[PDB]
């Protein structure tokens, strides 16, 4: 077995999951789509080490990331997970963003860049 | 068997280090050697795209040291072939989201180093 754990060419790999970052903006369907036409979603995330890691990997403009609220149901992350509310989502939209300095929520038909993720063996 | 620590960051083939604390440009390859590392080399424009945004507006030592009367060189012995700028006349080699420049080597800063994915 000759096999080495990694993620691939352009993915980035932390605490056992593949990074993603866009190079355009688009909505946030649109970003989810192109995350799942390479077996990813926009990025959940799993801890604070997630959080710090996904905030500096962002930079300074607003990427989409894998947390929305439909009506009648709660938050929940791209991956099935519901989120319980461990940080705050500040705004008054359905789609969830982040940079280095800020979680927030923005008209989900907004083109903003994205960050997927996915996890690695 | 894995390319890299699940605490690094893999990137282009390269498991990356970024420190938590700040020390200086010596204390900080140290650190790195003792992990299989050195001091980030960059290689790229897309290595040093991404370093630059992670660092974010914090300055980060990198694996470059400038002595009068020699050639820039990298940690790993490299030469350096000044595809980049860096501002300044100090010796030691820093970065951060919008610059990349230099500083007395006893300032501690935080610090990023580099090695192969395994
Ligand atoms: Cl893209
Ligand atoms: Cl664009
Ligand atoms: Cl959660
Ligand atoms: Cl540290
Ligand atoms: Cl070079
Ligand atoms: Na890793």
């Amino acid at each position: 077995d000759s096999h080495v754990s990694s993620c691939s060419e352009d993915w980035v790999g932390y605490q056992r999951k593949c990074y993603f970052i866009s190079t355009v903006k688009r909505s946030w369907t649109s970003a989810q789509n192109a995350c799942s036409e390479h077996g990813a979603t926009l990025a959940v995330i799993d801890s604070e080490k997630d959080m710090n890691f996904l905030k500096r990997y962002a930079g300074r403009e607003e990427h989409w990331v894998g947390l929305k609220k439909e009506p009648g149901h709660p938050w929940k992350w791209s991956n099935g997970k519901e989120f319980n509310n461990w940080f705050n989502v500040t705004g008054s939209d359905k789609c969830v963003f982040l940079k280095n300095t800020e979680v927030s929520s923005m008209e989900c038909e907004k083109n903003l860049y994205w960050i997927c993720n996915k996890p690695y063996k």
